[PDB]
C-alpha cells in the first residue's frame, strides 16, 4: 500500500468527488454521505460493500441509522489514500446507484 | 389466518407474476422464479434484502443459491399451498430483483 | 410507544448496564461498544441485528471500523428510551453471544 | 486439483466425524445444518458468504427458514479439492456457534 501521489489523486478522485465524495480536513480520507429510501436498500447496500470489503480486504469506517449511511475511507497501512480507497469508493458507487 | 387462494384470486394475481417469469410448480401448489445475477456479490446482496423482508412478514422463501444463481419457490405452509402471502412477498422479490 | 419511567428503568436496566450499556449524558437514550474477533463476526452479529430491526421496526444508530461495533438505541416515536431499546439491547446481547 | 484417495483419507474423517457426507453420483460433500430460527440460520449464511468472497469458493446451498442443507465441491476440477475442505472447516466453525 502507498499513499496516492499528487498526480494519482488529480486524475483519481475529481470523478469521485463528482458524485459526492470529498476529502476529510485533518485527514487524508474521503467521506461520503448516502440516502436511501429505507433500511432495507440500506443494509442491502450495507451487505454487499461488506462482502467486497472481505474480498479486498479493505474495511470502511461507516456509520447507519435507518435510511442512512455515511462512509468514510482510508489506507491503514500507509496512513493515507490508496488505490484501494479509490478502488472500494468506486465499487460502493456501483452498488449504490443500484439502491 | 392465512388460507389458500381460490380460482378467482389465483386467475387475477398470478397471471401479472407469470408475466415476470414465475411458473407454478409441477407437482405442487408453489411458485417459482429462477434467477441470475452477475456474481455472487449480486446474489447475495439481493437474498439479503429479501432476507430482511422475509422477518418483517413472517414469511420465508424456500432458495437455493449456487454463487450468481438464486432459485426461489414460494408455499405458505399454514395452509399447504398459495395464499396472499406468497403473492406479496413475490412483488417484493421482483422490486428488488428489477433494480439489479 | 411510551417512554419508560422512572421505576421501568430501575427495573429494565441492570442486566443490561452489568453488561457494559450506558446511559448517554445529553440524550435519554443508551450506548455500548461491541469488540469482535475481525469482521467477518462484526458483520455477522450486524446482520442477525439488522433481521431483527427489520422485524421489530426498530432500528439501532451504529458505528464500524473492521471488528468494532458502537451501538447507541432511543426511540424517536417518544423521544426517548422505550421497551423497544429494552427488547432490542436485550437481543444484540444474544446475537453477541453467538458471535464469539 | 482434485483430491486423492490419500487427501481424501486424511482431510475428510474430520468432517465425517461431524455429519458430512459423500454425495452419491457426485464428488462433493454435503450435510444438513438446522437451527432454531431463520435469524440464526441467515445470520450463519452472511457469515459464510463472507468467507465465499474472501476464498473465491462458493457453497451450493439450500434454504427453508431455520434449515441449511450445503452442498461442497469445485467446479475448476470437477469434484472436490482443499477449498472445499477449508470451507467446510469454516462452516464448521460458524455452526457451532449458532
Amino acid at each position: 500500500a502507498h499513499r496516492l501521489s499528487a498526480e494519482e489523486r488529480d486524475q483519481l478522485l475529481p470523478n469521485l468527488r463528482a458524485v459526492g465524495w470529498n476529502e476529510l480536513e485533518g485527514r487524508d480520507a474521503i467521506f461520503k454521505q448516502f440516502h436511501f429510501k429505507d433500511f432495507n436498500r440500506a443494509f442491502g447496500f450495507m451487505s454487499r460493500v461488506a462482502l467486497q470489503a472481505e474480498k479486498l480486504d479493505h474495511h470502511p469506517e461507516w456509520f447507519n441509522v435507518y435510511n442512512k449511511v455515511h462512509i468514510t475511507l482510508s489506507t491503514h497501512e500507509c496512513a493515507g489514500l490508496s488505490e484501494r480507497d479509490i478502488n472500494l469508493a468506486s465499487f460502493i458507487e456501483q452498488v449504490a446507484v443500484s439502491m
